[PDB]
């Protein structure tokens, strides 16, 4: 986590984020909020833009190193990513969704 | 443990990519007839992403448990969906301009 490319940079943003992400200051939105000095400004507190409620679990402001984390899986933060290929957030549910299963399966 | 209701589960939550009886259809997913006990990536007449290659297991109800937390994190592409990357050496390429383009 030290430095980097700056040409491969502009790529890499635009490979990756463009789609979703506008940065310079005063920026529009997209489906994801600006990044106009995501540092200092608090996490998920871009004016213009209220975010999921996944903000409300997880919110310590971003640094150098926490932050690439979070491009490590974004997407484990969006809400009904659980859901989506049959994620059960209760353990009762998985409890019984195995109790059916391993004799359905059998 | 409800069957009961673990049955009423699989019907809204599972039962539209997998069938579960012996010699069933695959879907989207893979028919989990005998599931556990056989480990992942074997159901004949079904070809997985490499999810499994590097994550195996032999199925029994802890790691179906921890896996149906959250199946998606293991389909590839969902991590890069928004805007994941992969090695290293390129989240620290990328956020070290994160730190310019906020100036
Ligand atoms: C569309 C699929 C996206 C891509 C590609 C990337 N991001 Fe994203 N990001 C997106 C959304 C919809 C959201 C909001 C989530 C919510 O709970 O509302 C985000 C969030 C971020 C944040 C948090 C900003 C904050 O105000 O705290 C950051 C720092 C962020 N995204 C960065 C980022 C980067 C660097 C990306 C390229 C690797 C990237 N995102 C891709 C949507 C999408
Ligand atoms: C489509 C959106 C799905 C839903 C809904 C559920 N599952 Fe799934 N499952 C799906 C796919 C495409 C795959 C294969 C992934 C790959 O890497 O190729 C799977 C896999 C499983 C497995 C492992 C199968 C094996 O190893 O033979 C299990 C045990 C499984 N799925 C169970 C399961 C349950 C219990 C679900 C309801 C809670 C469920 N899946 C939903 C696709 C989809
Ligand atoms: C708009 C939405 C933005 C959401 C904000 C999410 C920001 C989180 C990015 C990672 C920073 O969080 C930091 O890493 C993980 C993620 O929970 C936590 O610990 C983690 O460790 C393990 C990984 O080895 C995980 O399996 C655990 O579930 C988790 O507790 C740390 O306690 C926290 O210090
Ligand atoms: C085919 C498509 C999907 C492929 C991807 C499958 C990924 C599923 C992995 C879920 C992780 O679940 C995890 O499995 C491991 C190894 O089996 C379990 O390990 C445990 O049971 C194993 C049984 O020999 C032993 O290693 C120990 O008892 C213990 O390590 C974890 O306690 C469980 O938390």
């Amino acid at each position: 986590f030290k430095a980097g490319s700056a040409k491969k940079g502009a790529t890499l943003f635009k490979t990756r984020c463009l789609q979703c992400h506008t940065v310079e200051k005063g920026g529009p939105h997209k489906v994801g909020p600006n990044l106009h000095g995501i540092f200092g400004r608090h996490s998920g507190q871009a004016e213009g833009y209220s975010y999921t409620d996944a903000n409300i679990k997880k919110n310590v402001l971003w640094d150098e190193n926490n932050m690439s984390e979070y491009l490590t899986n974004p997407a484990k933060y969006i809400p009904g990513t659980k859901m989506a290929f049959g994620g059960l957030k209760k353990e009762k549910d998985r409890n019984d969704l195995i109790t059916y299963l391993k004799k359905a399966s059998e």
